[PDB]
């Protein structure tokens, strides 16, 4: 544990042997960022799983109730007479030792905090069978490179300075390692160079027994080389650690040694009263400190109280055996299922001890047994009412099925605490209800994979974080009567489901996780907190990262989060407060009354006890929030239906709207820096305030097409930002009034290279309809005097009396019509008009008209002015109608008069121009008799 800090930060190689931060469990392509910037390439190899490695770092675990250390440690060393993973205590109940310095142990009990390292290296590889077996890619080049892990005292050296941290040896929170390259393989011992290249971290005092780790290429799979017989310094600062080879047999001798073997086959009933094993192909009179070993399948008695001592009972063939025996109880190392075993467990383990469950198989309890369970591995069900008082689920490799109704504890947490890389609770058709779920990581995963739907009711008091999934079959309910304040539920792992989250007078966050990282000691404070945090202040100043360095597993401030996938039917929510924090992926619909939906809160919320939630001997739970600013992208996806509810969505947040969206009674506001993009329709009923980007097209189809969509607003699309963009386009019907104070932009229809098709899904009358083929309908009146609107392919029905700064019409129609209440003419005001391609259509009763006026320049060629004549002329009256109003300088054939009609006229108009002083102007003077609408039609004229 003497790391060089001069490139890299304690914390590095912390997370490292911790398997935290960028190191996790199987990574590739691993990336360390040097305090200068640049980037170190880890050799390609999976990343180890280093939870074999004991809390104290001097022991790895091989399996079951075995760990592998160092001889001269002792059998008394602190670190070898007990040995802990995770929550669990271990003893050695004793060893068995070969030269140099290898040792094995026997442990009182079956670990279930992980499967352990279960093989070694083959040592009798030579030098050159082991380059290709072990090697592994390091700067494009095949080297003999192993990885380890330990906790001797604790130095670092920073360009050549050590400054040592006497106290800190032994320190769980200080596991700290490297990789390292073997330079002797071969030899006596195994040596490693922990200083070859740059992350360099040299064993020192402590370190002894610490495992080296080797990749087996075929077997895809980290197998232990040596364990640490001690340190070797040479001349100019070279330095080995020196390791004592995996030794098989010493282990095998060991493990058989502690096993007996209880063949049943055919031999009907295995009985067991005070020590004495009867009715078998292998009776003796004990039988005690060694793990029974049953094959052939069948029925175990017990006639007396079974205590095994350091002994468990192990089932080693996929057959079913079944224990009983009256109220009596089994104590011993615990229970481990191999080879899909299933055991009908039909006793009461040891009431004042906790049963250990590994194996791949099945523990089925019948009974409740009134004591603690630990679960590692395979799977437990639980078949009787309150199984067991508590559940300690560690490791990831492990389910808890329900398989009885209350099959569960009381309290905050129904008795299950998931602890590290956690585990499957199935709750199996049944429902059940959780204040808090004591989970301390994403590895924790609460699901339902029976046929008959469950639901699981989350009632927390206060404010609470679950870190785990629910997933398959369930539906989640958080309900409570009344509406107050700091309560709040955060979702920051995961929810995956095909069913519906109902809330109801209540608070949610959903959002994704802050990473989490060592620490240099759990729990407050001379200080080597502060001591290792001021050999850093340096490079903390430099890169402005005080996070790193703050001894929290977490920090607001830190750019490192996990995306928290959300996905689920649909989010009902009742007088209720939704919120999608930093990092998120939500999947879903939502159907919203009298309640307040927020996506892109800049809220965020950490736990500085993530990881290390779960307390004491397995069975309690802390955590610690600390909320606070903490703004990154998050996304929407899917529809809403709300009512009498408010939307905000803020800078960051992206919101697809894949489904409808229909605001009943509903204040909508897109913020600066949102993006929004609806394509399946809406329809609104109040204001959307848009301060951010807002787009509305058509329904993409499987083809690369578009279905027309509908949006249909009663009241008015408001710009409340400069920097405001309403975009239409890809066939979409838009309706409803925009206002604006400000210099936004507004954009009708795609580009004008870049065309789109209609979904073979749509008839050609329905497209007419609501498009009259163009790409964009916009039907309603535009008052943003400062704002710029482009418009290509469009029809703008024009409803009302509208004013823009600039407007770009290509290949449009500007169709000035009624409503239900209008009937009456309107005036379209720009500052600037350029204009293409284009289509005015305006409206007369002879005497007064629609009307375009262009305030300050008007350019473009080719744009024809239709007249709709509400009155039949007759060739009495003199016309005189002025229809469009531009500057002196404008040319006059800017717009011609069309020779088409439109409306119910058999009538086509005269213009005439004229220059005033001031202002050309064109004019209605005559006109001329000719003897579902494709408006787009129109534009033929104009090519």
């Amino acid at each position: 544990s003497q790391m060089d800090i001069s490139n890299f930060y304690i914390r590095d190689y912390m997370d490292f042997a911790q398997n935290k931060g960028i190191f996790q469990a199987g990574a590739t392509n691993i990336e360390i960022v040097k305090k200068d910037g640049s980037t170190l390439k880890l050799p390609e190899v999976p990343f180890p799983d280093f939870s074999p490695v004991a809390n104290k770092g001097s022991t790895t675990s091989i399996g079951g109730a075995y760990s592998i250390t160092a001889t001269h440690n002792t059998k008394n060393h602190h670190s070898v007479a007990t040995q802990n993973w995770g929550n669990s205590t271990y003893k050695q109940t004793d060893w068995n030792t070969s030269h140099p310095d290898f040792a094995v142990s026997r442990l009182d009990k079956f670990v279930v905090e992980t499967r352990g390292a279960t093989e070694g290296a083959d040592i009798s590889l030579s030098k050159q069978q082991a380059l290709e077996r072990y090697g592994v890619n390091y700067k494009g080049e095949k080297k003999l490179i192993a990885f380890r892990a330990g906790s001797g005292v604790v130095s670092v050296k920073k360009n050549g300075r050590i400054t040592p941290f006497n106290e800190v040896s032994y320190k769980p929170e200080m596991l700290n390692g490297s990789f390292v390259h073997i330079d002797d393989w071969s030899g006596w011992l195994i040596l490693t160079n922990n200083q070859f290249d740059e992350f360099n971290n040299i064993a020192s005092q402590g370190d002894a027994g610490s495992a080296l780790f080797v990749y087996d290429n075929q077997k895809k799979k980290w197998v232990v080389a040596g364990t640490v017989w001690g340190i070797y310094n040479y001349a100019n600062g070279k330095n080995h650690a020196a390791y004592s080879k995996w030794n098989q047999t010493t282990i095998d001798n060991l493990k058989n040694k502690y096993s007996y073997n209880v063949d049943m086959s055919g031999a009907q009933v295995a009985t067991i009263e005070n020590g004495k094993l009867t009715g078998t192909g292998s009776d003796t009179t004990d039988i005690k400190n060694k793990d029974l070993i049953f094959t052939g399948g069948g029925d175990i008695l017990l006639k007396s109280s079974f205590d095994n001592g350091a002994g468990g009972l192990v089932f080693n063939d996929k057959k079913t055996y079944r224990v009983n025996g009256d109220d009596f109880t089994f104590k011993g190392a615990g229970v481990d299922t191999r080879n899909g075993s299933t055991v009908e467990w039909n006793i009461r383990y040891d009431n004042k001890d906790n049963l250990h469950k590994i194996g791949d198989g099945t523990l089925d309890v019948r009974k409740t047994q009134n004591t603690n369970l630990k679960t590692g591995e395979g799977l437990v069900i639980l078949g009787a009412e309150k199984t067991f008082n508590n559940i300690y689920i560690t490791s990831g490799d492990g389910t808890v099925r329900l398989n009885a109704e209350n099959a569960l504890s009381g309290g905050e947490y129904n008795g299950i605490f998931f602890a590290k890389n956690g585990g499957t609770l199935d709750l199996n058709g049944y429902n059940q209800s959780f204040n808090k779920i004591a989970a301390t990581d994403s590895g924790a995963v609460i699901t339902n994979t029976s046929t008959k739907k469950s639901i699981l009711s989350l009632n927390n008091t206060a404010d609470y974080i679950y870190h785990g999934n629910i997933n398959g079959n369930l539906d989640v309910l958080q309900h409570h009567e009344t509406k107050k304040e700091n309560r709040r539920l955060i979702l920051d792992g995961g929810v995956d489901t095909t069913n519906d989250i109902s809330l109801r007078n209540t608070q949610l966050s959903m959002q994704g996780h802050a990473t989490e990282h060592a620490i240099y000691r759990d729990g407050a404070f001379s200080d080597y907190v502060a001591g290792m945090q001021n050999t850093e202040a340096d490079a903390v100043k430099q890169n402005g990262n005080a996070y790193k360095t703050n001894n929290a597993v977490s920090d607001l401030s830190q750019p490192d989060w996990e995306t928290g996938t959300f996905r689920f039917g649909t989010l009902h929510l009742e007088n209720s407060d939704f919120s999608v924090g930093r990092n998120a992926n939500v999947i879903g619909d939502i159907q919203a009354s009298k309640s307040n939906i927020t996506i892109g809160d800049t809220t965020a919320y950490i736990d500085l006890h993530a990881g290390k939630n779960i307390t004491g001997d397995g069975f309690g739970f802390r955590q610690n929030i600390v909320r606070g600013n903490s703004q990154g992208e998050t996304l929407f996806t899917g529809g809403i239906t709300a009512e009498d509810s408010t939307i905000v969505i803020k800078d960051k947040a992206k919101a697809l709207f894949s489904n409808y969206v229909y605001l009943l009674n509903t204040k909508a506001t897109i913020e600066n820096g949102a993006d929004v993009t609806t394509q399946s329709g809406m329809f609104s009923t109040s204001d959307i305030s848009i301060s951010g980007n807002l787009s509305m097209t058509g329904n993409p189809d499987k083809d690369n097409k578009f279905e027309p969509s509908i949006y249909l607003n009663d009241a008015s699309y408001l710009l409340t930002d400069d920097s405001a963009r309403l975009v239409a386009k890809n066939k979409a019907s838009v309706v409803g009034d925009i206002h604006s104070t400000k210099s936004a932009s507004i954009m009708f229809g795609h580009d004008e290279s870049d065309l789109s098709q209609l979904s073979d899904r749509t008839s050609k009358g329905l497209a007419l309809g609501l498009l009259g083929g163009f790409d964009v309908s916009y039907r309603g009146s535009v008052n943003a005097p400062s704002a710029s609107a482009t418009m290509n392919n469009t029809w703008w029905q024009l409803t009302g009396d509208s004013a823009l700064k600039t407007l770009k019409s290509t290949n449009s129609m500007v169709y000035f019509t009624d409503s239900a209440n209008n009937k009456k003419f309107h005036t379209l005001t720009v500052d600037e008009l350029a204009t293409s391609n284009s289509a005015y259509a305006m409206r007369t009763n002879l005497s007064e008209s629609d009307k375009l006026e262009v305030k300050k320049h008007l350019s473009g060629e080719n744009n024809i002015l239709l007249v709709d004549f509400l009155q039949k002329p007759t060739p009495e009256k003199q016309l005189n109608i002025e229809l469009v109003s531009a500057p002196k300088d404008t040319n006059e054939n800017v717009f011609k008069a069309s020779k088409q009609t439109i409306g119910f006229s058999d009538v086509t108009p005269v213009i005439t121009t004229r220059e005033t002083d001031d202002k050309i102007t064109w004019s209605l003077t005559g006109y001329n008799t000719v003897a579902s609408v494709d408006y787009k039609a129109f534009l033929n004229e104009v090519n």
